[PDB]
């Protein structure tokens, strides 16, 4: 019941309390871990509100005082009147900052509490949308010198009401299927790449187009938006060995900005809530480069270094996969734009993890995201038991606004 | 109940039912995830069941369940349990039972081989000296000049618990570890420990780089004795690589036959305390966990060096490059050498087809992605978007401590 994690490649053991605070469920049972799975009223909502707002009044050192009470007393009055309550700015902050530091996928977790927060909800339409959106990714990109941020429109209501941002990421190239048979562009955005065109965009048909906004306001009909080209800063990619890296025509975007999440505080719903930090080597590299179903240029980059692709066992995969990461970093850093490699970044989350068994008692943590994508067992991250369970405020999953529209 | 997992780079969708004919537990509960922990005196009560269970699986495997032959085995196994507490497994149920227990590990990506596997019985073994007899003919065995052959040697099953018959090395193989006085360790760190109760026992210790530690073997409950396996029977590979010469002057060698040798068998309630086994090994066990872990021998460093890398900042990615030239050179060795071994690439390929038929011919394959997926190049290999069911059947390999911690010493 108070857990224990080994580090195997250190022996250092910490013990976990905060997975007893925890309230979601995780999929597994005591017959059957799913670990490895992707996706396993005003009578609610109290309870939901008393939880959060006594976290938050715990965390300013007033649990049980005057304020505490008082405010429990008001959004109590409130939710029975209203059948919802609106965050104070303050506990707003806290929640958001709060989903990033539960997020038990997240590597990058060490920064959670420098977040810039955005408070979008007085929002009302999908052009309000888009200049919220212009000005957090403006403001996060910094020239290049990236900043955490998060932007949040107004809560859901009554499900009809829904703010959406019906992009994956704000920042995301274009797929787009061929006759010939396979693909140009990005393969995981061809349904998405086609459903803009089916809303009316134009495609420059090209490989690297950034795609427009397609922006969800009060549950009314999305709409498109082109973001300022001046706000999306890219980086081509070279080799600072291979000169004939360049030819292959590679480039990716900085910012990673994640917008198609669902943000829980307090019983809360923020359908809409794009947040964006800065990328680590790998996410780029390894799996938006050389995934089977994205852009799988791995054969081309080992053609050009000559190796032998005959059989697996020259690990030509392997050797490729290295230099396409070498790459990117190299690229990122010349350019002076934000970027960590997979070994800084786990060795980062493993000091996140030591402080946060520290001052707060554990950190939930899913290891089959946690570890990279390649290189595993040479980084701190693979020794590290880790055990992983669901607080809130959290970042959930949600459909897709396609799947939903009622137009 | 059925469930359904997804592989994300293909969209083959699979369902399991075999999950429903799980018994342990996972250690997981509906609020907390434990799939990244490396771990989470048997009365008549509950050993009928567990037989009967074990029984009733075995007679459906041979489509006689229910039959004369079958009854008549629950009623002899049942009045053998009662009369003499425990029960003896005939020699088709042994082997049947060890193939099943491969069968369902969950953690290992070599399972397509797993009706290949030879049954050694050594249930009638008495003595130490028995033991190591049994253990060179199956290192000979499975060595088979380089061609490796699966292999597992069963030793007599725990009684009373006061009579364990127990192989003290984790494996049969494996290269001693001494710490020096400096702090530093000459040869395998993960050995330390063993090494040291092995010199203690009476074990005179070459002290070099790469020694084969000998056998310590506790037959029935007995104080552990030493033995020096052939040294001819241990068959080694000097590691060079393809294309740099100067990898041989690293002086690194293996040996060829990955044989673990502390694991429990559990069949149909009976334990196998002492059950040595073995296949071949699957390149990155040696060249990313035995020769780059930290914990290890640790030759990043100086690979990377020799290999001029820019080692100031980890974003050169140095220790990816050394890691990738190691593992190359471990699989050209082998390969030269004649001696079996398999890429990651090639094993991780296997597994999804292994478990895809697993799927249809049996409802499932219980399979752990944090085992299951290799410790580098983990995405560009097809398990790391495969969705995976974790769960516990009967025959299984269970841990069990080490028995230094329990012994009872006679002296
Ligand atoms: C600042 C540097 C950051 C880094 C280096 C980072 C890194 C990562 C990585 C590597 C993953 C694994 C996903 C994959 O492999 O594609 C991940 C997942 C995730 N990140 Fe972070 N992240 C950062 C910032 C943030 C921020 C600011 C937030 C939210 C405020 C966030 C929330 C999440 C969530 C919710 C997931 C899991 C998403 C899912 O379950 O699909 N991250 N992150
Ligand atoms: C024939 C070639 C085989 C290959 C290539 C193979 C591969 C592997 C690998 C790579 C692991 C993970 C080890 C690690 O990286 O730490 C593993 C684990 C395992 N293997 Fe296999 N294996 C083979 C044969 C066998 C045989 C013959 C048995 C038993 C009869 C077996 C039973 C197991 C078990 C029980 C585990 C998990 C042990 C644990 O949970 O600690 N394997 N295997
Ligand atoms: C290969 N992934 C597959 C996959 C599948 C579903 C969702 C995701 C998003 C993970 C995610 C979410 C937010 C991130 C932020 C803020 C920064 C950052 N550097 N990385 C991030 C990654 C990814
Ligand atoms: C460096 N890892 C740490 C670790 C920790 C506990 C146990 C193990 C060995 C797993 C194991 C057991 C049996 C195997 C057989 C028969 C063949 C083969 N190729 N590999 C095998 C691996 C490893
Ligand atoms: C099926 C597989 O478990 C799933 O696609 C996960 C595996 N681990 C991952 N880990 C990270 N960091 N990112 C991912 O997209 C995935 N994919
Ligand atoms: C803590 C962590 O789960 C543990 O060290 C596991 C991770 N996955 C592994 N996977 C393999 N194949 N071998 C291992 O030894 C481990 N170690
Ligand atoms: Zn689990």
């Amino acid at each position: 019941r108070f857990l224990k994690v080994k580090n195997w490649e250190t022996d250092v053991v910490l013990t976990d309390t905060l997975h007893l605070k925890s309230t979601l469920e995780t999929g597994c049972t005591e017959h059957i871990c799913m670990g490895s799975i992707m996706l396993p009223t005003k009578d609610q909502l109290f309870p939901l509100a008393k939880e959060f707002l006594d976290q938050y009044y715990s965390s300013i050192k007033r649990f049980g005082s005057k304020a505490h009470m008082d405010r429990l007393e008001e959004v109590n009055k409130e939710i029975e009147s209203t059948s919802t309550y609106q965050l104070k700015d303050t506990e707003l902050i806290y929640g958001a900052k709060h989903a990033w530091r539960n997020a038990s996928r997240c590597v990058g977790r060490i920064q959670w509490s420098k977040l810039q927060v955005f408070d979008a909800r007085d929002c009302t339409t999908a052009h309000g949308m888009f200049n919220y959106i212009c000005n957090h990714v403006k403001y996060a990109t910094n020239k290049g010198n990236l900043r955490s941020a998060i932007t949040i429109f107004p809560q859901r209501t009554d499900g009809k009401h829904d703010f959406r941002v019906w992009n994956s990421q704000l920042i995301r190239y274009a797929g787009y299927k061929q006759p010939d048979g396979s693909t140009l562009g990005d393969p995981a955005n061809v349904q998405f790449t086609e459903i803009c065109i089916q809303q009316g965009w134009k495609a420059p048909r090209g490989r690297f187009d950034v795609l427009p906004l397609l922006l969800q306001a009060n549950g009314n009909d999305p709409e498109l938006f082109q973001i300022p080209p001046e706000l999306v800063l890219e980086v081509p990619i070279r080799h600072p060995k291979f000169d004939w890296f360049k030819d292959l025509g590679l480039k990716w975007y900085g910012l990673p900005a994640v917008s198609n999440m669902l943000l829980e505080i307090g019983g809360l719903e923020f359908s809409a809530c794009p947040f964006s930090g800065w990328y680590m080597g790998t996410e780029i590299g390894v799996r938006d480069y050389c995934d089977n179903s994205r852009y799988n240029i791995l054969e081309e980059v080992a053609k050009k270094m000559d190796l032998d692709m005959r059989k697996t066992s020259s690990l030509w995969k392997d050797q490729a996969l290295v230099e396409i990461n070498i790459a990117v970093l190299y690229s990122f850093q010349s350019d002076k734009v934000t970027i960590v490699d997979h070994h800084s970044a786990t060795e980062s989350f493993i000091k996140h993890m030591e402080n946060e068994y520290r001052c707060r008692g554990g950190c939930p943590a899913d290891w089959v995201w946690i570890v990279p994508p390649m290189s595993g067992s040479i980084t701190p991250v693979f020794h590290q038991e880790m055990l992983n369970y669901r607080l809130t405020p959290s970042f959930e999953y949600q459909p897709d606004p396609w799947n939903t529209h009622v137009w």
